[PDB]
């Protein structure tokens, strides 16, 4: 299917102010270590004033913080979700299925991803590296997509609709009961991974 509209809107929703991509990659790499991230740690990595870190994050409405005010979630998160995302000996989580496909390339590490089919509850898993997917179980695994909204919180408008399914026919049956969602579409996990690759290429091309 044609994926340009999805790539365009996700980039628009993710890149709200200059420096967002510059901040996002280092942040994901820090979160993948499995501990909360302080704004001063980010400031030092980037060579920015901590105020500026704060300004970028403030536009990032969905950002999750802990009781200490440290960052614990921005796409990749320490707070439990339906999408388990493990890097070596650290268990992390992700906000949605497409996230699990995108982050390995940005972090530079291979992740073991696991979840359950949104329609049937069957366990699903795969291994996602920066360049390819492997051990897709079951082999016909699928993903749902919707068109992201520009002036909405990304979790409410996109992430909550983007799931894994046991198969394409199972996903399509599920989708038949989900009208009024702009751009709702079912793709194989392979097609979704390719969408992630194209998104990443465009995102990285906007960094320093
Ligand atoms: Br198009």
């Amino acid at each position: 299917m044609k994926l340009a509209p999805y790539i365009l809107e996700l980039l628009t929703s993710v890149n709200r102010t200059n420096g967002t991509a510059d901040l996002l990659v280092p942040l994901l790499r820090e979160l993948a270590k499995g501990r909360p991230v302080s704004r001063t740690t980010l400031a030092g990595i980037l060579d920015w004033p901590a105020e500026r870190v704060a300004a970028v994050l403030e536009q990032a409405t969905s950002t999750e913080y802990d009781k200490d005010g440290n960052i614990i979630g921005y796409g990749l998160t320490l707070r439990e979700t339906s999408y388990v995302f493990e890097i070596d000996d650290r268990r992390l989580y992700a906000w949605c299925a497409l996230d699990t496909l995108i982050f390995p390339a940005l972090i530079g590490r291979t992740a073991r991803v696991s979840s359950h089919c949104a329609a049937t509850g069957a366990p699903v898993s795969l291994t996602v590296s920066p360049s390819e997917i492997q051990a897709v179980e079951p082999a016909g695994m699928a993903v749902s997509l919707v068109l992201p909204q520009e002036a909405a919180d990304v979790r409410q408008s996109f992430c909550c609709h983007v799931h894994f399914f046991a198969s394409v026919p199972t996903a399509e049956d599920w989708a038949s009961k989900h009208q009024g969602l702009e751009g709702l579409a079912i793709v194989s996990v392979h097609e979704a991974f390719g969408l992630g690759q194209e998104f990443n290429r465009h995102l990285l091309q906007t960094m320093s």
